[PDB]
């Protein structure tokens, strides 16, 4: 039963329904759908334009000339993000100080969704979301979006559910709780299929990443996006809830913490 | 004798081309600054961009109804007859607070540039810009677009020739000197066809409007676009050029001038 035609209320480039086949619960209204981040605390962003490291391309940025591609850590391009193996991946796409033209190579993340996701209801964790399509590995999803807060205010945020850490070693938040986009519903997956990425677009205040989801692996039509919410979270929660994610690998159920 | 010297200055920042022309002389389409096709800064503008105190509407259709909280557009995406094209108001579009689909009717300026421009070699004031189509009255035309800066910084940039006063009253300017988007090269004309409106979309610091123009009467195919620069600039500039527009009644002239 489809609850919502498009949760996003057109602010992407697809619309993103949510279905109910589950239980009564209504398409959640508790937040408000923005699909880029919003800043309501106190920070200064570093974002004077003559900071930016930019490239002086005329193509496409299809090069390895690139400068902004050279800048990229820890992962790459192919044709698809591939990562280092085993400190976050930075990637730096162009930007309003780059010679090249708008629709170069490198503005994946800035260009916005282009898969086709769905929210719905599982069974056992709540909405979740799902890909509606085969996603090859290192395929761009969705950027994590909400309120850009301090470490202070989110340690007193009532609801600690929506949180994504911006962590160097001094550290900023953005908390998905009120104002947030898909993101906010993906759930932890032990198994996670997805992997975020610190990426760079109108400014480069390493302070102050935007976190970009790709796809760890290959995904297939109807299988729930995931990603590792990691031992911050589950050492808060498992002393409220264990997961129920459901895999016979699950690192976190109330089982596995017991052994 | 005109040709395409570049077929799109914004390097396809824009949702059309604009291309550059110059059928009077031998100047190169220009490349002393950046084409930035939204707003930057150098030093820090504190913009107040907090979501949470946005005033916003309810309605959930396209806000093409009366009740729309957010006020001055028509169906078409033009301002309504009755706005004062003397005296412009703010106009307050559509935010991320509101309900309304992204789609709808009170965001005009936020889906930017639509009628076709051309930058071209002028006879007698350097570059211009002038429309390739027809624009109806009151037809949003293009942003103005640079470096947000305090007025206290404008007051000793070496140029401010590009230079635009954000109308508060502390205040603000943009200079579109180093960056800028096609609003840079728009010339000083006596009898304008453009109006400054000061407007707010993602956040609503009074401080920093943002400019957008809209024509103020039917424009034809072929006309150099143009506004009122106003006395703070021809207090200055007079000194140094007089006014080029060609007007009947130009009140900048050598003849002006010399009367005055
Ligand atoms: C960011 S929200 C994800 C969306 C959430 N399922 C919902 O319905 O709004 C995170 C919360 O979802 C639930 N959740 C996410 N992953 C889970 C898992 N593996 N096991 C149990 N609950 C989970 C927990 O309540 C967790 O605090
Ligand atoms: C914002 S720039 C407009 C673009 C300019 N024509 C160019 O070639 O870069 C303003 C400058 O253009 C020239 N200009 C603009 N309008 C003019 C006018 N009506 N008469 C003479 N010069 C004018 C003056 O040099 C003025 O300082
Ligand atoms: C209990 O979960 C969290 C607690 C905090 C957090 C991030 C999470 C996370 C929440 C869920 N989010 C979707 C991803 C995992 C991190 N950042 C934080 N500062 C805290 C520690 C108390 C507030
Ligand atoms: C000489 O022209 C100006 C001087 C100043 C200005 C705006 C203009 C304008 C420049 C041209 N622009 C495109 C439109 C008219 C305003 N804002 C300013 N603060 C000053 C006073 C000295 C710097
Ligand atoms: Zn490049
Ligand atoms: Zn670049
Ligand atoms: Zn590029
Ligand atoms: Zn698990
Ligand atoms: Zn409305
Ligand atoms: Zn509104
Ligand atoms: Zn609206
Ligand atoms: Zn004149």
């Amino acid at each position: 039963k489809i609850i919502c035609r498009d949760v996003a209320r057109g602010y992407e480039n697809v619309p993103i329904p949510c279905v109910n086949g589950v239980d009564g619960e209504p398409c959640p209204e508790d937040y408000k759908y923005i699909s880029e981040n919003c800043e309501t605390s106190t920070m200064n962003i570093d974002r004077n334009i003559t900071h930016l490291q930019h490239c002086t391309c005329v193509d496409d940025c299809s090069s390895s000339n690139c400068l902004c591609g050279q800048l990229s850590i820890r992962c790459w391009y192919d044709k698809r993000l591939l990562q280092e193996f085993n400190e976050p991946p930075l990637i730096f796409e162009c930007n309003q100080a780059c010679s090249c033209w708008r629709n170069c190579k490198n503005r994946v993340v800035q260009s916005g969704i282009k898969v086709r996701l769905q929210l719905y209801r599982t069974a056992k964790m709540g909405w979740g979301v799902r890909a509606l399509q085969t996603i090859p590995q290192g395929t761009f999803i969705c950027e994590y979006v909400g309120e850009l807060i301090s470490d202070a205010e989110a340690d007193v945020r009532e609801d600690d559910s929506y949180l994504f850490d911006l962590d160097n070693k001094e550290v900023y938040c953005i908390d998905a709780r009120y104002y947030g986009n898909i993101s906010r519903f993906i759930n932890h997956l032990c198994d996670p299929n997805i992997i975020p990425v610190r990426v760079f677009m109108l400014h480069q205040d390493l302070r102050f990443p935007r976190i970009a989801f790709f796809s760890s692996r290959d995904i297939r039509t109807g299988e729930e996006l995931g990603f590792d919410y990691g031992d911050r979270f589950w050492d808060i929660k498992s002393k409220y809830f264990t997961c129920q994610c459901g895999s016979e690998k699950c690192k976190h159920s109330a089982e596995a913490i017991a052994l």
